């Protein structure tokens, strides 16, 4: 036997991203994580820090998107979301791309393929066994779950396709039923060109009873409009910030002021945009509060190079300073290439990233820290690094321990990804007997 350092070797397409998250919590010495398996359907393992064992992977429910006729080859917007309810119940939200007219007629949106669901497990504390309990509505896609301290549930995503709003459903009974949808961002026919008002947004803990959004634009142009008649392309820009008082119910953006829902883009434009891009194309990252309370924002972006997405675009670093936003800086100075990460704040001039990117055909994830407010990174330790592939990482795990903070899928092909489990220096190791023996 020997030890390696990926924990399962089935992944698909892109095995995780940093929109679907949690894709991995810590809890009690064991850190579950989940990420996109054969057929695009959900796996689930876990890691006993204080014994040293893996259990799983197992698979959480069955996704349409792995079984659909023809079109693109993987999905990929279906990989798993988990939560651990305070029944301790592992939940598992997976599968949709926006829903199907088989599904119904979507109020709030458009459809493409896929129904969301919503699977359980049998027994708390237990990945071998699952339940559906498909008790959201189908009609959703990127989504991202959060408990807060009163067990209270809330699951953040899209309702339907490009031209539909955002949404939360909130569970007060541990995710056994949800109310219906509220839409905190409007989708909706511009009137001065020929396009649609549409978004993306990343949902995350705030403190207190707070949850914290940020998200960028998506201008969803008609067929044949645009320049010279690009028509649709996958063109956003600008990134901006909001917050939610789940006591209060009640959303306001950095210095407080109330925001009537759904949040339209006149109003963001006006009430919550964090930075402007400019021409550059954007997609969209995470946010966090530092210590102050003061919300730092990572965006990602870049310049069109006439491509249907634009070009390469990198991750730049943005915050609140108390009184203005600042920022804008690329976290890689001077990369062009493509870059993606989390990060995490303390004083608001101490920044970490845990980010990816290539150099040439090579795979790196490594730490880059700032102490001047995100100016100015320096790259520290690598963590893992992979010729010939490129990576796709997690968001950080929920409530992580330095030695589990980060999932990574070594994408070579898009069939058979070597899934790890990373920390402050490497890879969380696993038998490969025992990988072996409970790969499916
Ligand atoms: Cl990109
Ligand atoms: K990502
Ligand atoms: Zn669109």
């Amino acid at each position: 036997d020997r030890q390696v350092g990926y924990f399962a070797d089935n992944g698909v397409g892109n095995p995780l991203a940093i929109v679907q998250h949690p894709a991995g919590i810590h809890k009690n010495g064991i850190t579950y994580v989940s990420y996109q398996g054969p057929k695009e359907d959900p796996y689930i393992a876990s890691y006993n820090h204080q014994t040293g064992q893996w259990q799983g992977p197992f698979r959480a429910g069955i996704s349409e998107l792995g079984r659909r006729d023809g079109g693109k080859k993987f999905d990929n917007h279906g990989k798993p979301t988990m939560l651990i309810d305070d029944e301790g119940y592992i939940h598992i939200f997976y599968g949709g791309h926006g829903g199907q007219a088989s599904n119904g007629k979507n109020p709030l949106g458009n459809t493409h393929h896929g129904a969301n669901k919503h699977a359980v497990s049998k027994r708390p504390y237990d990945i071998s066994q699952w339940e559906d309990l498909n008790n959201i509505t189908p009609f959703g896609t990127y989504n991202q779950a959060i408990k807060m301290d009163n067990g209270d549930i809330y699951l953040f995503f899209r309702h339907g396709a490009h031209r539909s709003d955002w949404v939360y459903q909130k569970s007060v009974d541990n995710g056994r039923t949800f109310a219906s949808p509220v839409s905190f961002l409007k989708h909706k026919r511009r009137t001065d060109i020929d396009a649609v008002d549409s978004w993306y947004a990343w949902a995350g803990k705030g403190q207190g009873d707070n949850i914290i959004v940020s998200y960028d634009y998506h201008v969803c142009w008609d067929g044949g409009a645009g320049v010279n008649g690009r028509g649709h392309t996958t063109e956003r820009h600008d990134v901006y910030f909001m917050s939610f008082n789940t006591k209060t119910g009640e959303w306001s953006n950095v210095e407080g002021e109330k925001l009537v829902l759904p949040v339209t883009r006149e109003v963001a434009d006006e009430k919550t945009m964090a930075m402007r891009t400019g021409e550059l194309w954007t997609f969209n990252g995470s946010t966090h509060l530092d210590a102050q309370g003061q919300p730092h924002i990572a965006i990602n972006a870049g310049i069109d190079k006439g491509a249907k997405t634009g070009g390469p675009k990198q991750t730049r670093h943005v915050r609140w300073n108390g009184n203005e936003w600042v920022g804008g800086d690329k976290v890689i100075p001077q990369y062009e290439r493509v870059s993606r990460g989390d990060f995490m704040v303390t004083d608001p001039e101490n920044i970490r990233y845990l980010t990816t990117y290539n150099q040439d055909n090579d795979a790196v994830l490594s730490w880059w820290q700032s102490h001047d407010g995100g100016e100015h990174f320096v790259e520290d330790k690598t963590v893992l690094r992979k010729d010939n592939a490129s990576f796709a990482i997690s968001a950080f795990i929920k409530d992580a321990i330095p030695d589990a903070q980060m999932l990574v899928a070594e994408k070579v092909s898009d069939e058979g990804i070597k899934m790890y489990l990373v920390g402050e220096e490497g890879a969380v190791t696993r038998s490969l007997v025992d990988l072996k023996t409970a790969m499916p």
